[PDB]
């Protein structure tokens, strides 16, 4: 597989589960300060084959994901999918949602966006009625176009953690990595310059954030970024092994570089080419490495039944510091003027 | 204090050593691939105030440095001070060795280059008979000049700990953050331009380490970087808390260019008149944010009677996949051709 897979014990499950549902005994909520500076610590309480485990597959080359299986969900327990991610902090998700951070701690820094789902920390991933056909990840019937999660930003995360609470028909993950066996060199030497524009993707929007948020500084930043894109690379690092920065529906070369354009183009043809399928089951958790891969969802055809796919999210860096120009008022929930 | 400090209880002390000390019994050097690996999680055992301090202190905007106080050291059993780094691995040095591989596990992922120490992770320092004026960290009676670490390369370090195995006559580590209070905004700005020259320091050259290692292909890196240095800036990030990158004695303004001559003239008198001294008592170790300080070591009168000032060092990255270019065959000893 090109991702790397650890399965939890069913005694290993049940030890992880039991830490997070007495922090959420113990804490108010996840995305508040005192979680947020205690989880990574106490996150070496958790199984030591599994702390091993994340310690040395985000050290490995070769992964796009680190998957972690076989984390117990009762669906009764849990309840029913919330109609919108403002509504979906449910006493059910909560455990869930602590055991996500709790994990996420062992890889980095957790931290949210001012302009992304009110500035949420942990966030959600479920089908919105009437949203169907949208950018955003709560679309479903259209699929989730392949991205870098952020890509504008160059304080996207390292790692974006997924917890699938529940994925009744097996809707899947999308993911691929760069097309290295397939670019020529002078495509990717073009790819490695400063030649394309990529724009914030629809999530940042004052639209899909509530109406007391509209409102924040931190929108007026996203504009700038969406009027007035800087040129950056798309590929960056080690030719052997680059990194990779795109969105296919929010990125665009440089006005008028018909080189540029004719690189990316390429790039589109060999990403959909090479496109591969992760199914997230009840229970399991990736966590994409966004520096190696794209990644998206499939169409599928939502319930609204409240049995729908529901993923908690959480954005992930290796270091704060990257950000602090962003730090608003709040290393945790970035944005900019 | 402008560092972040922590002292330990004799218990918790006592608990770090025994726990290094049991690494010591299993592992056969602290830069074996196994230790490499093993030691992030061994360190999730450390006294949980510790963690907590080192989860907490590198999170915080402020400190140049964390400084943890209070390791035992017996200098019966440490030994006399070596005459050279090349015989500085005595076995009775060999636990804190490892003890500084623990702490430094809490923080990030440690590394070593190909072109200094002879690819050492854990390097000493400790004055060398003959090299008391040189430029490199045995020096003595010649001041080390403040510099960020390996300023030179994008692959430097995040944070460079230093453990005190002897300091009898308590001879000062000098610090320095960015003289935010006294740069004038026009020299700010061109601090921040891509206009100065930062060369390799000695330390990376043939000289300086052993004859079997001269060897290695990394050497034509150190030399391309000192014959063709690429313009870089000084400062980056944010303007109101700026990343440094600055080299006293190895940084050299763009050829010809009076203005970036006239900003990094500027900021030598400010740094200079803002060094201040941080000493590292027998025990003390010390992790420099090298982004935001430059360090160095104040001049001082060498022994030589086997009771020298001798620090274990380490330099650590918050993501190792930062260097995969680097990776000499080896992604915990950096180089390049
Ligand atoms: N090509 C795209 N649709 N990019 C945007 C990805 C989805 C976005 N990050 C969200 O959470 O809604
Ligand atoms: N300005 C300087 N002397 N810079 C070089 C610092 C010392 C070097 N990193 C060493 O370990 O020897």
């Amino acid at each position: 597989r090109p991702w790397s897979e650890f399965r939890l014990t069913p005694a290993e499950a049940a030890a992880a589960a039991a830490l997070a549902a007495r922090c959420a005994q113990r804490y108010d909520e996840t995305d508040g300060p005192e979680f947020l500076l205690d989880a990574p610590v106490i996150a070496h309480e958790l199984p030591r084959r599994l702390r091993t485990f994340m310690a040395r597959a985000r050290l490995d080359a070769w992964p796009h994901a680190l998957v972690v299986r076989g984390n117990p969900v009762d669906d009764a327990a849990l309840g029913s999918t919330p109609v919108h991610w403002r509504t979906a902090r449910t006493p059910g998700s909560r455990p869930l949602s602590f055991l996500l951070m709790l994990y996420a701690g062992l890889l980095g820094d957790v931290f949210g966006w001012a302009t992304q789902q009110d500035g949420r920390v942990v966030t959600d991933v479920l089908p919105i009625k009437g949203g169907e056909h949208t950018l955003v990840s709560s679309s479903s019937r259209q699929e989730l176009g392949w991205h870098t999660e952020d890509a504008f930003s160059p304080y996207r995360a390292d790692y974006v953690g997924l917890l699938s609470l529940r994925n009744p028909d097996g809707v899947a993950t999308t993911l691929a990595g760069v097309p290295l066996d397939d670019l020529d060199e002078r495509t990717l030497d073009v790819l490695f310059q400063e030649r394309f524009l990529i724009r914030p993707d629809d999530s940042h929007l004052q639209v899909n954030n509530s109406t007391a948020q509209q409102g924040r500084v931190e929108f007026e930043g996203i504009a700038q970024a969406a009027d007035r894109p800087e040129p950056v690379a798309i590929l960056t690092g080690h030719r052997a092994a680059p990194h990779l920065r795109v969105d296919g529906d929010f990125s665009a070369p440089a006005e008028g570089d018909e080189e540029a354009a004719a690189a990316l183009g390429t790039l589109r043809k060999l990403i959909d080419a090479s496109l591969y399928e992760l199914v997230l089951d009840q229970g399991d958790v990736a966590f994409i490495d966004n520096r190696r891969a794209v990644h998206g969802r499939r169409a599928f055809q939502p319930r609204y039944d409240g049995r729908d796919r529901w993923l908690k999210r959480i954005n992930i860096t290796r270091d704060l510091h990257r950000s602090r120009k962003a730090w608003a008022g709040d290393s945790r929930v970035l944005g900019q003027r």
